[PDB]
């Protein structure tokens, strides 16, 4: 449900929550007001609040005196699954154990405050199905609100639209009679299991949130114009759904997978996890590396993974190979502020290197502004026929922190980078990775998904930036990182509609 985030809370707000409201082991969860990418983790312990930072700079959060993450769900999950854990500078424990729940709706999808009826009604009528329902602020009662649900046949008076008014009496919803909530979203959640019935019969059935994030790619300039003047609300809209992503990782938990995760707790889902096959009979696990199958839904795909450690090169390899990718995309220097972003897993140029049971040939490296392209072969040892070049697009000069200040240099690239896969017969699916395999990642595969969809249909085609963020993030976790990375997403789109505009 992810309650205990509050989205527009300030730190002294958070402390009076906790003292007020809260008990020893009352935590909750807010953004930093001015400072993207930093988080507060805010505890009770012993009467007094401590306030534990998150950071996150584009791969991973990161918190302090804790491990890093790839979501706050999961971050919750972890700390509320194991006591002691957590620790103080000094080394003092602190415990998450309950949960101090959020009243504020703005990150509901359903949620639209400033909305009239009328504007409602077109909306409804327009892009909503049977069930599509929106809450918005009472323009005629200050203070309440309204339910507005869509309900028919998917012009003809086979559907309708049904206003229910919310009264706020004392800090309290309801309907008008029976129960009394304490927050909007209890009281959504209340009537979408127990659906109000009409007298006349009509069940008001709350099937799916108005959708409002669908655009035609021709009005790209236009909602990116609105969201610049917020993203921010959009973006925090998305990462309430994350709740929803809590999928099993119990293969990457295993004691003899520990060692094969650049980050213990960054662990690839077990229903997409790439499975190797054929290992060495000697060794008890061998099917496992830390990289996802991303299948793009509602034809290329992808494979999403880590940066390679020392003792996981030969597993990679062993995936390109069993997986008859073509293509690999590297979205980080090796090493960044001093630090290992991803182990070299590629002979120098000219060279050959085996690793382990293959053998890789770097034939050529070619140099480009923003990327470099090694063109290596790959071959099983001992079977000369099972020899296919592997074309390497290393990224070059995404910034140590944040994102690009203009995405021309990113869309060349992946423009280079489908076209070498569409050229190739039967090539399996893209590879991109390094660092934890999220953030960058992510947002390489994210724009290259949308960017392929205007490519093929144009620009009278539809799309929807943060349902195909949750469609990728329900196959790896974390998806697309910060605010930062989904905005630059919106302008990566924008700018590539503007140069097909220039043809
Ligand atoms: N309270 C803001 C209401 C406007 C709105 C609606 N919808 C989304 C979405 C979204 C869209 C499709 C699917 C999913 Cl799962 C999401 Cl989160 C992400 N930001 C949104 C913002």
């Amino acid at each position: 449900s992810r309650r205990w985030f509050h989205p527009n809370i300030t730190g002294v707000e958070a402390e009076n929550l906790l003292l007020t409201r809260g008990v020893d082991g009352s935590f909750l969860a807010r953004p930093s007001k001015s400072n993207p990418g930093d988080f507060t983790l805010s505890v009770r312990r012993n009467g007094a609040v401590t306030h534990i930072k998150i950071q996150n700079t584009g791969d991973y959060y990161d918190l302090y005196g804790g491990e890093k993450f790839a979501t706050l769900a999961e971050l919750v999950q972890y700390y509320m699954e194991h006591h002691g854990q957590l620790k103080e500078k000094n080394g003092d424990v602190i415990e998450l154990k309950y949960p101090l729940n959020c009243a504020d709706p703005t990150s509901e999808r359903w949620f639209h405050g400033h909305l009239s009826g009328k504007e409602a009604e077109k909306l409804l009528t327009e892009k909503g199905k049977h069930g599509s329902f929106l809450v918005r602020e009472s323009q005629s009662h200050p203070g309440d609100f309204v339910l507005s649900v869509r309900t028919g046949d998917d012009n003809d008076g086979k559907s309708k639209v049904t206003h229910v008014m919310i009264r706020c009496q004392e800090l309290k919803y309801d309907v008008g009679g029976g129960e009394r909530f304490d927050s909007l979203t209890d009281l959504v959640e209340h009537y979408k299991k127990n659906p109000m019935v009409e007298t006349l019969g009509t069940v008001l059935q709350l099937k799916q949130p108005l959708n409002t994030t669908r655009i035609n790619a021709a009005e790209i300039e236009s909602r990116v114009r609105e969201l610049s003047k917020g993203f921010w609300e959009e973006f925090e809209t998305l990462q309430q759904q994350e709740c929803k992503l809590l999928y099993s990782r119990k293969e990457g938990q295993r004691q003899e997978n520990k060692n094969k995760n650049r980050y213990k707790n960054i662990l690839p889902f077990d229903h997409t996890r790439v499975v190797l096959h054929d290992g060495d009979p000697n060794e008890p696990v061998s099917d496992y590396i830390n990289a996802n199958i991303i299948m793009p839904e509602f034809k290329k795909s992808y494979i999403a993974t880590q940066g390679c450690l020392q003792n996981t090169v030969n597993d990679f390899w062993r995936m390109v190979f069993q997986e008859n990718s073509r293509v690999i995309v590297m979205t980080t220097k090796e090493v960044e502020r001093g630090k290992s972003k991803c182990v070299k897993y590629w002979p120098d140029e000219y060279a050959l290197k085996e690793y382990g049971v293959m053998r890789v040939r770097n034939v050529k490296e070619s140099a480009a502004h923003d990327y470099t392209l090694r063109e290596l072969k790959l071959s099983k040892v001992g079977q000369g026929n099972t020899e296919r070049t592997v074309w390497q697009y290393h990224f070059r000069t995404w910034p140590d922190h944040g994102v690009p200040s203009d995405p021309g240099g990113v869309l060349d690239f992946l423009e280079e980078v489908h076209h070498k896969q569409e050229s190739i017969m039967d090539a399996g699916p893209v590879v991109v990775h390094c660092s934890a395999g999220i953030g960058r990642t992510g947002t390489f595969i994210v724009i290259d998904i949308l960017i392929d969809i205007i490519r093929e249909k144009g620009v009278d085609c539809d799309i929807d930036v943060p349902k195909t963020i949750q469609m990728v993030r329900s196959q790896r976790s974390g998806m697309v990182q910060t605010e930062a990375q989904y905005r630059f997403i919106y302008m990566a789109v924008q700018h590539y509609i503007e140069t097909l505009q220039r043809r």
